[PDB]
């Protein structure tokens, strides 16, 4: 028994609900939200700009030390980082972004970094900004994640379209 509330049930180990995924990590304080990242770390817009503004600029900050360190992660990979005011951890994974011609086929190579945690609140990766069909993501989610995570989708029109249409 964890302390997730509202969530609509899809299988054994996957939930969603629609939410602001920022209000959602303030509100549990989960031990990992997942941020959709860049392979920079670079979080500007959608999820990661969202997240990193409500640390005040500090997940950006441990990030550009992480990639000075580090180098850029991988397309389909990630890292675990300080979950700051959020979370225990955030797991900063990074989906293919259409938008920029990367292989979509790496979506499930990223979806299965969640396999590392027991359990996580997520957005749905490399949807909005990132130009993905976000049916697909869920889909590819459902038959990748085998621990339990959370979905909070943004769009309340794109959560009643997932739920709808989930088969
Ligand atoms: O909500 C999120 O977590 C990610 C997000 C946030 C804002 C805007 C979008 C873009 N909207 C959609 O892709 C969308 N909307 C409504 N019906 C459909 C049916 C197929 S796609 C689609 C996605």
């Amino acid at each position: 028994v964890n302390s997730f509330s509202g969530y609509l049930k899809l299988t054994d180990n996957v939930y969603i609900k629609n939410a602001d995924i920022v209000e959602e990590a303030k509100k549990v304080k989960p031990t990992v939200v997942v941020n959709a990242a860049n392979v920079y770390l670079k979080h500007g817009g959608g999820v990661a700009g969202a997240l990193n503004k409500a640390t005040n600029n500090a997940m950006q900050v441990e990030s550009d030390d992480y990639i000075a360190t580090n180098g850029p992660l991988k397309v389909g990979g990630s890292c675990v980082l300080s979950g700051h005011n959020l979370a225990k951890h955030c797991l900063h994974v990074v989906g293919p972004n259409v938008n920029k011609g990367e292989d979509i086929q790496l979506l499930k190579s990223a979806y299965e970094n969640f396999n590392q945690h027991e359990v996580l609140l997520a957005p749905l990766l490399s949807a909005g900004i990132f130009g993905a069909d976000p049916i697909h993501s869920l889909r590819v989610c459902v038959d990748t994640v085998r621990t339990n995570v959370y979905l909070a989708v943004f769009d309340k029109n794109l959560y009643d379209k997932l739920v709808s249409s989930f088969l």
